[PDB]
């Protein structure tokens, strides 16, 4: 089987890798607010429909092109989804828009064992993001395969609250905190990046884009080979948790210092390691249209010691080295912008070795 | 000014599309033989000198006049070389021959600007050429456009290697390799087609009618305004670089999968969109006396999101679909027998647009 992965950190032989061509501003509606920073929002509802600045996008295609190159040294085999103008409007019986982009493979396809995985999503501007993965995934399927698509959302207007007295970051963490998220439970929704892998172990948070109608719907398809565990955290980020609980290895986490877990006993229970990242230095004129400044531990393991890290996050760089972790430098300042780091640039199709449980 | 273009997409106002008429079997000379198929070398030692075969003509005609036609619809200007009978045997005072016609504009003019270049040419049937298009030129010329003529080549035997080791294709991509062809570096010589156009940033190859010589000449002649590169493909067309590298929009360019290019880096470090088009799916029956089977990516752009593809090559039609390109579809299968595609068949006069850089 080509496709088979059962974590984030056994010997990287396959991944697929995003693109930054025709990354369209998404219009700005109540979950794309929800899920970004009060200082783009007025970016946001400019640019709306429009491609995101052309001379960004040629410098992250550049830097995009260069970590291929690096994967290919390393000796990963390396996938790219089909280009695509995204800028096409689409309209359901429920809605109309226009599209986002392909950039982020981590936030549509999760691979769990030889099984391939389509999340619905959240975001009415990726409704139609699967379309570029189409060609790869049916490659994998005639080689052997297994290929499933969760439902998909009609994203009507009930799936949302259209109220949500979002107003700036801080009412937003206030509101998570009470329980109160954009999306409703009105049908199941998620984005594959809110799930980690840790063998016979899954990690998921309820957040903005991923519900526990979503969460449900992967635990009870994966069941009973898999169990699916639901944690939360301090001030989490609007969308995914690979920028706040990072599994780099059997047994070993990293932790957003600004995110604590709030079942991180379970971990030290289990006897984890928890390591707290430093500080990202990214400057703060930078920008960064989707994400946080994290996505500086938002790396890609090639294998238990061997990390793909930002060249410029040189303090993170040092964490690695202490730990006898070989740091293997790229530099994707501008790819950053579009919402990702290593992490949410890629998906690991296939990782050479077994299902396993860490957590005993 | 009449004559304004820099590069190959933007908004087309104006263009020259030539002529099947007359059209004249080159006698079976050594740089004939270097730049055809196996497959038809009897046909040009039968028929050399003789008009190439006359119903397979009047179909190339009619496909012509609807492809004007379809200009005009488009709102694009066209201009049409005058007709010619190409059987007239002439004689310089180093060779003789019977010409060939004037079915490719852009194997002889180029466009840099408002001037408007006519290419030196390296076969012996291909010396007059010029003449089918000089009333246009001289009408360009009296409204104001800069006129150049690039040094016409004697084409004394000095200028080819009578004795090029060439029997098979296959052979000739290994001498290609190793820096043999069957012109010298003698005298300067080179079809306009071996260039392309990106602004301030011209692309050539050293190929079978285009020599180093020639290559610096047109570097010279240029300079400082414009830099003309020159890059290499892996077995690359014997002549003619339109349907192996054709750019098609500010850091797009169109990369013939047969004939991966050795500088490809240059353009990925630029943040250039490497697209590889599908295969041609041409009858191997139909006939192809010049040319390869990949005139199906030898497009012509009327702007950005707009090309003329042909209308039997539906799966590069819908690789250009998903990119959000609109495509108008015209047949010219018998008209592609001649050598050429909507690239080959025109030279671009007019776009509307400026000066810039996309090498960055
Ligand atoms: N998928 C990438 C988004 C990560 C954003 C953050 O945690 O700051
Ligand atoms: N000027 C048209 C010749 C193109 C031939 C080829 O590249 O197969």
């Amino acid at each position: 089987c080509p496709v088979s992965s059962y974590n984030e950190w056994d010997p990287l032989e396959e991944v697929i890798v995003g693109r930054a061509e025709n990354a369209c501003v998404p219009p700005f509606t109540i979950e794309v607010k929800a899920n970004t920073y009060e200082k783009y929002w007025p970016f946001y509802q400019k640019q709306g429909g429009h491609y995101f600045p052309k001379d960004h996008l040629k410098k992250a295609v550049a830097e995009i092109e260069e970590m291929c190159n690096i994967l290919k040294t390393e000796g990963v085999t390396v996938r790219r989804p089909d280009p695509i103008d995204w800028s096409l409007k689409y309209k359901t019986p429920d809605f109309e828009s226009t599209g986002l982009y392909s950039a982020m493979p981590r936030d549509i396809l999760i691979v769990v064992g030889n099984e391939i995985i389509e999340a619905p999503m959240a975001w009415r501007s990726r409704f139609f993001e699967y379309r570029a993965y189409r060609s790869i995934i049916k490659d994998y399927f005639h080689r052997g395969a297994k290929w499933t698509t969760a439902p998909k959302p009609t994203m009507a207007d009930e799936l949302y609250n259209q109220d949500y007295p979002i107003h700036s970051v801080e009412d937003r963490h206030k509101l998570a905190a009470q329980g109160k998220f954009v999306t409703t439970e009105f049908e199941p929704c998620f984005d594959a990046a809110d799930f980690i892998r840790a063998g016979r172990d899954i990690f998921a948070q309820r957040s903005q884009v991923t519900n526990y109608l979503g969460i449900e719907w992967m635990r009870r398809h994966l069941a009973p080979d898999y169990r699916v565990h639901i944690i939360s955290f301090k001030d989490p980020n609007p969308m995914h948790i690979d920028a706040t609980f990072n599994i780099i290895g059997p047994g070993i986490v990293l932790s957003n210092p600004d995110r604590p877990c709030h079942q991180i006993d379970l971990f030290k229970k289990a006897g984890w390691t928890i390591i707290t990242p430093p500080t990202p230095i990214i400057p703060d004129d930078h920008p960064l249209w989707m994400s946080s400044k994290w996505l500086s531990m938002n790396v890609l393991m090639l294998d238990e010691k061997r990390v793909m890290v930002d060249a410029n996050e040189v303090p993170i760089q040092k964490m690695f080295e202490k730990l006898g972790i070989t740091t293997i430098k790229v530099n994707i300042r501008n790819a950053n912008s579009l919402g990702g780091g290593f992490h949410c640039w890629t998906c690991d199709v296939r990782r050479r070795g077994t299902l396993q449980s860490y957590l005993d």
